[PDB]
RNA sequence: UGAGGUAGUAGUGCCACUGCCUUGC
């Protein structure tokens, strides 16, 4: 380069620190307006106090930029409690406005901002890491001049590039200051050293992992190594011969590494230690763009890039910005929510979702068509003496090699709603087990096919018999699904029409072919949770909730005297078929489950974020942090509400080779 | 003795496989 056209550039990119850029007022005016909130908070939060990172404080942003405000919340005190009442007071203040919820981004946040500034702030919880981080790049800033005019180059660059939203597949403005800071480190005659240093005893590539970086205290760099060995670091090393290029000479050096020099799809721009760390070393993909926060040795920053047209985009902007200096005529290749494909924007996405009167004939046909399934498929006695009958020769057969073994019944079969054509599971009681287990039952010889499995999410056994020609599964003490299943048998107990209901719900997923468990599609367990929710959140109550009328296993379990603890004792007077159409309109419309949790625990709706499932959701009355859908794919989600809104749409309009088929075709319905 | 994410494989959306693993009541 020239130093002339250096000093060009550097008078823009102190324009750009000057203009659009923090500068003391704007630092001054976010501290007032922490100190505001401060205020706002005295009464509702005198224990926790509140942190002023991101940012706002870096000064490496833009007066634009949000202002990134942090809640550090006492041990006692939890982040979602926290962050509610947070919001909460932010809702009733009346400084601010527009205060919404925004904890769906991967980042627990809160979205608020002042009528009276006009700039949007976001309110966060624990998150020490980018605190520390944004502390470390501020005083590096602070002590060296030229820092801080090219990280905002750089983060104005992305700006305009498009890059700097995580949503639109570009990576976090964070890391592209922790990219420049890297090369400054990087570069010839760097200017700044590394905080771990290889002339350390007990130092190696592989301990890497190890080592960590803590925090800053009195301008020095706290480490520590997992007895514990630490190593003070200066930040700046004494030297007092340093290059004095100016910032635009910075700028070029590292346009011209990133650009040419360094391959992005090869080694890791990771600031840990001076020598170069092979993708290898640390087993992290060589795809894509890998870095690793300086406080953060377990997480890689770079995971908002998962598309390599996107890194192709990336590469060539920075190829063309290089030569320029030496970022238009194209547009981001923007990723989404459907399958990482560009389709239509992350916000709106097709996978993502959202007559004439009802008549007397149509309400009586649809009741008929109800009962009439739940007749036909309801177990025959016959068909619940030989399940009992197998399941019995099944125990039988393997008190030959386990004596004392107990074989339970549960499920639709026992304990709960009964079907035709539905699998049967039992319960055994008394990794190598269920080896020993899936052994026994191959000498057998009547059940020809075993597929066993230790690696699901619970040990189980599964084999056709050819004698009732039944898919039986064995479980591996498994007791809390019995109380589960009882749990809605009373309920069905209870009333008859939820016996109707959870019947013609199971009837329609079979039909829909969106009950196997094992295809990864919601259990017949999830579908009559939601229809025990739907039955619980009716406008009158149709059934109160049993529960709160190693897991809470107490409920209300007396069926004849529930008038008595139940006021609002048969409220609800609709039909069968009217409750069915109620269900499949709530759950089609005039619901969301990316705010709200499918749980029949308790009356009051829970949050989603309370559970901390920030990515349908559906809970277990019994094991809270258990989670039906957590191996339930976006793909099987959307079929299955398409599965629903069709069924809606079916039901809802009257009508006027037998009425059984005409409801729940799968053709229809799919 | 199966559905989804992650590196790779010769012919050329060309596609089926193969190394590991959360998920396959
Ligand atoms: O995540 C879970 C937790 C529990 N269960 C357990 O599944 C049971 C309900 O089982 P179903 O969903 S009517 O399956 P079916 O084929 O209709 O009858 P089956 O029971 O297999 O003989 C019920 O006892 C519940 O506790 C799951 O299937 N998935």
């Amino acid at each position: 380069p020239t130093p002339s056209q250096i000093n060009a550039v550097g008078i823009a990119i102190d324009k750009v620190v000057q203009e659009f850029g923090l500068h003391n007022e704007n630092l001054e005016q976010r501290l007032e307006i922490k100190r505001i909130m401060e205020n706002v908070f005295q009464h509702k939060l005198p224990d926790c106090s509140l942190r002023l990172y991101g940012s706002s404080c870096s000064r490496l942003g833009f007066k634009n930029s949000d202002v990134n405000i942090d809640i550090q919340f006492p041990a006692i005190m939890s982040q979602p409690d926290v962050l509610l009442l947070v919001q909460e007071c932010l809702k009733n203040s009346d400084s601010f406005i527009d205060v919404d919820a925004d904890f769906h981004a991967r980042v627990p946040v809160v979205v608020c901002r002042e009528k009276q500034s006009g700039l949007l702030c976001k309110v966060s919880a624990g998150n020490e890491n980018a605190c520390l981080t944004t502390k470390h790049l501020t005083a590096l800033g602070k002590l060296e001049p030229k820092l801080v005019p090219l990280v905002i180059a750089f983060r104005y660059w992305a700006k305009l590039c498009s890059i700097d939203r995580p949503e639109e597949g570009g990576l976090p403005p964070y890391v592209f200051a922790l990219m420049a800071i890297f090369f400054l480190q990087q570069r010839k005659e760097p200017l700044l050293p590394v905080y771990l240093g290889s002339w350390i005893e007990g130092f190696s590539l592989s301990k890497l992992g190890n080592f960590n970086l803590q925090d800053i205290e009195k301008d020095v760099v706290i480490w520590e190594h997992t007895p514990i060995k630490r190593g003070q670091v200066s930040l700046i090393l004494d030297v007092k011969h340093q290059p004095s290029v100016p910032v635009g000479q910075l700028w070029v050096e590292l346009l011209r590494f990133y650009a040419l020099e360094f391959n992005l799809a090869d080694l890791v721009i990771s600031i840990r230690v001076k020598e170069l760390v092979s993708r290898e070393l640390k087993d992290w993909p060589k795809k894509r763009i890998a870095i690793e926060d300086p406080y953060s040795v377990k997480r890689n920053v770079a995971r908002t890039l998962n598309s390599q047209p996107v890194f192709e985009y990336i590469l060539h902007c920075l190829r063309t910005t290089y030569k320029y200096f030496a970022t238009k005529g194209k547009s981001p290749t923007v990723v989404c929510s459907l399958c990482k494909r560009e389709g239509h924007l992350k916000k709106d996405c097709p996978e993502d979702f959202k007559l004439p009167p009802l008549t007397p004939k149509f309400l009586n046909i649809l009741d008929q068509v109800c009962i009439q399934c739940y007749k036909d498929f309801s177990p025959t006695i016959i068909e619940d003496q030989a399940r009992e009958h197998i399941r019995q020769n099944l125990e039988s057969f393997i008190r030959q090699d386990f004596p004392g073994t107990k074989l339970s019944l549960f499920g639709s079969s026992k304990n709960g709603f009964g079907f035709k054509q539905s699998d049967l599971d039992v319960c055994m009681t008394i990794v190598r087990t269920i080896e020993e287990l899936a052994r026994v039952l191959r000498k057998h010889s009547g059940l020809r096919n075993i597929l066993p499995i230790t690696t699901a999410k619970v040990p189980i056994v599964k084999f056709f018999h050819l004698r009732s020609g039944l898919e039986v599964d064995i479980s591996l003490y498994n007791t809390l699904a019995l109380h589960n299943t009882r749990l809605l048998s009373a309920y069905s107990a209870i009333d008859p029409r939820v016996k109707y209901l959870c019947y013609t719900m199971k009837v329609f997923t079979k039909m829909c072919d969106i009950g196997d468990a094992s295809r990864g599609s919601l259990s017949s367990y999830a579908y009559t949770l939601m229809v025990l929710y739907f039955l619980q959140q009716r406008n009158p109550p149709v059934i109160p909730v049993l529960q709160e009328i190693g897991w809470n296993i107490y409920f209300f379990d007396q069926i004849d005297e529930l008038p008595t603890y139940w006021s609002e004792c048969g409220k609800n007077t609709e039909s069968v078929g009217q409750l069915w159409l109620g269900l499949l309109r709530f759950y089609t419309e005039e619901f969301d489950f990316k705010e709200h949790v499918i749980s029949i625990r308790r009356k009051s709706l829970l949050t989603t974020f309370k559970k901390q499932w920030t990515s349908i959701v559906i809970e277990d009355p019994f094991d809270l942090n258990h989670n039906l859908g957590a191996g339930l794919s976006r793909k099987m989600t959307n079929f299955i509400m398409k599965a629903f809104i069709n069924g809606r749409r079916v039901f809802g309009i009257p009508v006027k080779p037998s009425k059984m088929e005409y409801f729940f075709d799968p053709d229809v319905l799919t």
